[PDB]
């Protein structure tokens, strides 16, 4: 098996938001059956960003999700192919942020690549402003549709001075090898925990840490 107690990672990202291009970076390593992970970026093209990095952050792995009670991992059984996402995630004062990302592995190294557009965010908001301070935890429900995963999930991102503002991601997971023969899971659901660890320089340097766990909904059916 080629998902491995320990894994590196390496990312590339280029985007536009609000006709804002930049480019970023990242190194970094996590447990992928511990569900945990850490990357370090650095924004290379474009900065500083006129925008909060927030709005970068779940565009940076869905290989390092904890699965429990036997739930199969979608994004493990994708190796060695690999797989790629598409979301859109809209926040509820205007703002569209569209990404794509391809998985791979090479040579035992996992690989990103993202690409990504945002648009309208509001001039006056708290993105482009840059009035924003982390993501609180979130969950995500995930479901098999058109042969991939869906997944969709409200986040909110915390505001200077308390609030929140939420957006509302919606998501489709492919994998490479479409002909594998899966064993696809009924829906479920994946908490996560995204944190920034540390930044620097007008968050050009950026560590983020995300914890993620699969599982079913542990309430009783009537049914």
């Amino acid at each position: 098996e080629l998902i491995k107690e320990n894994m590196h990672m390496k990312l590339y990202m280029e985007g536009t938001v609000n006709n804002h291009h930049f480019k970023c970076t990242s190194e970094g390593e996590g447990k992928p059956y511990e569900g945990t992970q850490t990357m370090r970026i650095k924004v290379v093209e474009g900065g500083p960003l006129p925008f909060a990095f927030d709005i970068l952050a779940t565009s940076f792995s869905r290989t390092f999700i904890n699965h429990t009670q036997g739930i199969p991992d979608f994004w493990k059984q994708s190796f060695p192919e690999g797989f790629t996402w598409e979301r859109v995630t809209t926040y509820e004062d205007g703002g569209v942020l569209t990404a794509t990302q391809d998985t791979s592995l090479q040579d035992g190294c996992l690989i990103y690549n993202v690409k990504l557009r945002g648009v309208n965010f509001p001039s006056n908001g708290p993105v482009m402003q840059k009035k924003t301070l982390g993501w609180e935890a979130a969950t995500e429900m995930l479901y098999p549709a058109d042969g991939g995963l869906e997944g969709r999930g409200d986040m909110a991102l915390k505001l200077v001075g308390g609030g929140h503002l939420i957006c509302n991601l919606k998501t489709t997971y492919r994998s490479k090898n479409p002909a594998k023969n899966l064993k696809m899971p009924g829906v479920y659901f994946v908490d996560h925990r995204l944190e920034r660890i540390k930044e620097a320089d007008k968050e050009t340097y950026v560590e983020q840490h995300e914890v993620a766990v699969a599982r079913y909904c542990d309430l009783p059916s009537k049914l």
